[PDB]
């Protein structure tokens, strides 16, 4: 209660003096030794580099110019960008330096070697209830944390998510996610993640966020998706459907908070009442949960995961990057 109510100011004024003074240039590309390649992104390759006086070592993302211009995503990169910079929480991958040169943006963001639960979930099947709650306890924080900021986190998906090496959570990628108050219309995320107003273009606001949490707990005890289909516009009409078969082994209370969190009427669905997040955290399915262990990163893990151009581009459109 009183401790949330100051921990939430004390976030928020954090997050605030960020956002409205985005820091620039905090590094230079010859700050860091170059290793090997980690993978592609849309606009360029992501490094993994070497500090040079820290040795601690970085996913560098680095996004051509023009390649971010002509993908149409100019104004995706600068708010991107804004909003890593400006937020800090356990289960948030930080981003760490950013700055620019002639051809590119570079994003110095923290690596975690881990592994995706995308390929866990894959892999070992489906978690017990105990193993998904503790995933899903570090996302309602997370979005507890994000919307307190007005933030919109829009894109929930085991892909997102990493278990990092203490076999916590990491939210790994910012794409989508927006700060507004009241409601916004863009269709973006994954088809198996999207909450019905979004398909059906009426606007909405962060309830996306805990129906998508709906589906990833879901998700994770039943080893598949609740609407899945071959095509995307089926899996569209199946969420529009909204007709729910839960496995004959989802406890009775698993069943229930799954009911409050993939309500189409937004009038009852949880997370967005006036009792707001707790709704979610006062729910029997999460009688066990040690709300403040979590966030301090205590309870025991369920398991540990294995062991340039010589001119100037696109000046005016990166200004504020």
């Amino acid at each position: 209660s009183s401790d949330v109510k100051e921990f939430l100011a004390k976030a928020k004024e954090d997050f605030l003096k960020k956002w409205e003074s985005p820091a620039q240039n905090t590094a230079h590309l010859d700050q860091f030794e170059r290793i090997k390649t980690l993978g592609t992104g849309s606009f360029g390759r992501v490094m993994l580099v070497k500090h040079k006086e820290t040795g601690n070592h970085y996913a560098m993302k680095i996004l051509d110019k023009q390649k971010v211009v002509k993908l149409k995503q100019i104004e995706h990169t600068l708010n991107e960008k804004r909003i890593l910079q400006a937020v800090n929480f356990p289960f948030l991958v930080k981003l760490e330096f950013s700055f620019k040169d002639n051809s590119n943006l570079y994003m110095v963001m923290e690596y975690v070697p881990g592994g995706e639960m995308f390929s866990h979930l894959r892999r070992i099947g489906r978690f017990s209830e105990p193993h998904a709650r503790f995933y899903a306890a570090q996302i309602v924080l997370t979005f507890e944390y994000l919307h307190s900021l007005d933030l919109i986190y829009r894109d929930l998906k085991p892909e997102n998510l990493l278990i990092d090496q203490q076999g916590y959570i990491q939210v790994t990628d910012f794409g989508f996610a927006k700060r507004v108050k009241g409601r916004t219309w863009t269709l973006c995320g994954t088809p198996e993640y999207l909450a019905p107003e979004i398909i059906l273009s009426k606007g909405y606001n962060k309830a996306v966020d805990w129906w998508a949490l709906g589906v990833l707990i879901y998700e994770m005890a039943a080893g598949y998706p609740p609407f899945f289909a071959d095509q995307p516009i089926q899996i569209y009409e199946k969420i529009v459907s909204g007709k729910v078969r839960f496995p004959s082994h989802f406890s009775s209370d698993l069943k229930d908070l799954l009911r409050n969190l993939l309500q189409v009427d937004l009038t009852k669905r949880f997370g967005n009442l006036k009792n707001g997040v707790n709704d979610i955290k006062n729910h029997k399915w999460f009688a066990t949960t040690d709300w403040i262990a979590i966030y301090q990163r205590k309870v025991e893990a369920p398991f540990i995961p294995k062991f340039v151009s010589i001119n100037e581009k696109c000046g005016k459109e990166f200004s504020e990057f």
